[PDB]
């Protein structure tokens, strides 16, 4: 009886996997070779499923506990884990013979990296990416996603976040390119232009990047103008990492 | 004939050493054990001295190149390095038999940490700490520091930034405490509460923190109420890092 892996369906692709949050863990399970089954739940189901299986919320907010995916339940140990970074630490230690993604000496720098990456990338992607992922959600997730996200933006309709060919959208793209530009700098800060943070071996930091990057690719569309422009950034560095992880960019069709 | 180390004098301590940026490099030269001579440079001469010695600016804006300290000149090599993170890497690579501060597998993660730290700490300190450091500058640096910093703040004078007993100053502290609270969580993210990022070995990331903390301690004053409160934060975690480095908190005397 294998790992239970929870995920939100979308219509961007045939295999239904789009979310950057879950793709970090999907990459992580795939790269570790750990077998798992996928359980597909809608955005408004996430809290309800989490209470059913004993998943901790990932943040406390004035509204109460706030539940997100990825979540895995390990019947082999009875433990349920939320937040892809906690998942990763869990998989590392519960399955020591798999490729380790967070070497202990680098654990706290990985925690610092997650904040750095959240500040540089995640907030920049949102004005373009959230309206776009709303458009490929199932209707029941779309009603929930549009409502909560529009509310979180102080009431601004999704259609007005960054409409195409507008100046708003151009400045959002500019801010996204500048974020990835810093990661490029981090990856070359000592004269060695790396694709992987540790040099030669895969780390969870690399998985974080391709998790969020594959989201842009699959939801904006591989054949879209904006994605084809993305793969030319920083002489193709992000396309190249995607390439390096392509053999783990798979939904085993659970 | 030894390393020349350029630093900004101040009056907070008999050492005349106060800067957060230069203490990062002072700490690094003390911990690596490299002899050096200190050359004291006033704020308005920094650009002028950098040109004489051929130092790189640390940023370029439409205003032209922007020069900052720390800078070192190594007559053993003829090279001049600026920016404390680049000093650290140069010292690693030129004196390989000294204790390494940026182990190569951590180099990109360090560069990411620098960003995370700047986002979490440096801008939170500024409203309290920049006026404090102005009040202890020599008059030539004070004219320069006050004028440029106030202008960069749309004109509001230093004494109104976060005045004592104001709500501004209280909100500033709250933001500063939350900033260090993220560092604390990074340092215990795997359940193991560390004082050093790599666990048992000192790294440049540790040096980065004590650089900025010793600035707060020396400039606000070891016996200020705000500082005595600071060392109770996070079960005294920051005080403990200071203690661990005390044997390197020295201006080597000449």
């Amino acid at each position: 009886n294998v790992i239970q892996f929870y995920d939100i369906p979308g219509n961007a692709t045939p295999d239904k996997a789009w979310s950057p949050n879950t793709w970090k863990t999907r990459y992580t399970l795939n790269f570790k070779g750990i077998p798992y089954k996928t359980i597909w739940v809608e955005y408004p189901d996430i809290a309800s499923v989490c209470k059913e299986i004993g998943a901790e919320p990932t943040s406390i907010r004035p509204d109460g506990p706030y539940y997100t995916l990825p979540v895995i339940h390990d019947p082999s140990t009875g433990k349920t884990i939320s937040d892809s970074a906690a998942i990763a630490r869990y998989l590392d230690k519960t399955y020591p013979d798999t490729p380790v993604v967070i070497p202990p000496e680098t654990d706290a720098l990985h925690a610092a990296f997650n904040f750095a990456f959240s500040e540089a990338i995640v907030r920049a992607l949102a004005p373009i990416m959230l309206p776009a992922t709303n458009a490929q959600l199932n209707p029941r997730s779309e009603e929930f996603f549009r409502r909560t996200r529009e509310e979180s933006a102080g009431g601004v309709k999704l259609e007005d976040w960054a409409p195409p060919g507008s100046e708003k959208r151009a400045k959002a793209w500019e801010k996204i390119r500048a974020g990835f530009g810093q990661i490029a700098k981090w990856l070359s800060a000592d004269g060695n232009d790396k694709l992987l943070f540790l040099g030669d071996k895969v780390s969870y930091a690399d998985i974080t990047i391709v998790g969020w990057v594959i989201w842009v690719k699959r939801v904006l569309g591989p054949d879209s103008a904006e994605w084809k422009d993305f793969e030319t950034w920083d002489d193709g560095k992000w396309a190249k990492q995607l390439a390096l992880f392509e053999k783990y960019e798979v939904v085993p069709d659970a």
